[PDB]
């Protein structure tokens, strides 16, 4: 699990949001694995704005960060999944390393900020579905 906080929005893996995340819902796309919604606390985390394909990323299975080199965002296949029927996934980025199922959430980051969050693992491969194209999440 986990979550990014930037103004009034909590942006969450769209499999793992809530019933108050969909009742406050700002956007949700399915071929991303995100949803966006409207919060009353003012966020403190900053959106990376920028083409960094190197970052460091918190892995809850191992209570540990690891520092992991990352693909561009692709549409990505994804392998099957106790939680999405295993198919493609749009502004995915793949690292070598560690994620399993309650990995989702897990924050990537590089020196501008918040890259993304874990959405896919399996394979030694982790999965992050980009924020950084999202630039509507700096106002309002
Ligand atoms: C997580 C999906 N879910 C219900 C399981 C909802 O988002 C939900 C929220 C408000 C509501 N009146 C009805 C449904
Ligand atoms: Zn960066």
């Amino acid at each position: 699990s986990g979550a990014i906080y930037v103004g009034n929005y909590r942006v969450v893996n769209r499999h793992l949001a809530t019933h108050n995340d969909w009742a406050n819902l700002v956007w949700e796309d399915s071929s991303r694995d995100l949803l966006v919604s409207s919060t009353t606390a003012q966020g403190c985390d900053t959106i990376a704005r920028c083409d960094c394909q190197t970052g460091v990323y918190y892995c809850s299975s191992r209570r540990k960060h690891y520092p992991v080199s990352f693909s561009k965002p692709s549409l990505i296949f994804v392998e099957a999944s106790e939680y999405y029927p295993a198919r493609y996934q749009s502004h995915l980025m793949l690292a070598v390393g560690h994620s399993e199922p309650g990995d989702c959430g897990g924050i990537l980051r590089c020196q501008h900020g918040v890259v993304g969050i874990v959405s896919t693992g399996g394979n030694g491969l982790v999965g992050f579905a980009d924020v950084r194209d999202l630039l509507w999440l700096d106002e309002e």
